[PDB]
């Protein structure tokens, strides 16, 4: 019954391209009832959502791995806007029966994140990643995720990505939006590259933002269980339990490569030069900066 929604071109909601299966009955997102205690993990897709979600859930468990093994991260951290009409309950429905503090995954741009989150002052942890690696990760993600419009070739996908036509829209608007919205809201704004550089440093910042104290032992336990290699091999976090007819894990696994700089293995010389010129124009007039190396 969900099949008619899969592998369809993007729908649109509030002017933002949307996963086809997610777009119907969008009032469930507009009118989502948040709780003041909700923790929002917000990202442009493929920017480290799963990685930070597992860290957050681990902090809430005091660093105990086994409370995070009992269920897959897609059930422990539902995505707000997820829907699979006729096969699965929506993310919003699932969240209503979760005890507090709810950890809420979402990829919505800040200006269409449900206004309840802003009015309850919910803590938001945003994760940004450099646009080149995001493009690469999101291309391979769409090759394997049947919810997505098929991306065709990489060169055509990169063009769509730069023009903000992919699901959830313009990367440039997405990352700048949450960067500026911290002026009126508590937002911890993390960078994927900083987490590659020094993961324990970034865990400590997440912990302080959530008001949690971590012993030295728990910090090491969290870092040990959120390494790329650990999360790739963990069935609870590597999405290998998602059914085959929704994600073709053989095309590309979710825990694909987990590095910074895989763009160098995908951008052609020409694509790289054209991207850099366009990026520099788009990112002028913001102090927000990312690292590609
Ligand atoms: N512990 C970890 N360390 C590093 N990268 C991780 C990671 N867990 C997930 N990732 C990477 O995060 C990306 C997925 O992002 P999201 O969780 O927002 O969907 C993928 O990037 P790659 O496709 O470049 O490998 C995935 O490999
Ligand atoms: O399920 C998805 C669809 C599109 C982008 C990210 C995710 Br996660």
């Amino acid at each position: 019954t969900v099949d008619r929604y899969l592998r369809q071109p993007w729908s649109v909601v509030h002017g933002i391209p949307m996963v086809c299966a997610f777009a119907p009955n969008w009032e469930r997102v507009d009118n989502f009832q948040s709780r003041p205690e909700d923790i929002v993990v917000a990202t442009f897709p493929k920017s480290g959502t799963t990685w930070v979600s597992e860290i957050v859930d681990m902090i809430l468990q005091g660093g105990d791995p086994e409370k995070c093994k009992r269920d897959a991260i897609v059930n422990r951290v539902p995505m707000l806007e997820f829907a699979a009409p006729g096969e699965m309950p929506t993310g919003s429905e699932v969240l209503a029966t979760m005890p507090s503090p709810r950890v809420v995954k979402s990829h919505l741009p800040a200006h269409i994140l449900p206004k309840s989150f802003w009015d309850n002052g919910c803590k938001i942890i945003y994760v940004g990643r450099n646009a080149k690696d995001v493009a690469v990760s999101f291309y391979h993600f769409d090759l394997m995720n049947k919810f997505e419009q098929h991306p065709g070739t990489w060169d055509q996908y990169l063009e769509a990505f730069m023009a903000g036509k992919v699901a959830y829209g313009s990367w440039f608007d997405h990352v700048r939006g949450y960067w500026e919205r911290r002026q009126e809201h508590p937002i911890l704004y993390l960078f994927y590259e900083d987490m590659k550089e020094d993961l324990r440093r970034e865990i400590t910042k997440v912990a302080q933002f959530l008001g949690q104290e971590l012993t030295e032992v728990a910090l090491d336990a969290i870092a040990h269980h959120t390494s790329f290699e650990a999360m790739r091999d963990n069935p609870s976090t590597n999405y290998s339990t998602v059914p085959s007819h929704l994600m073709d894990h053989g095309v590309s696994p979710f825990m694909r490569k987990g590095i910074t700089g895989d763009w160098k293995n995908h951008f052609t010389v020409a694509q790289n030069a054209h991207f850099d010129q366009y990026y520099a124009q788009k990112m002028a007039g913001t102090d927000l900066r990312f690292r590609t190396e």
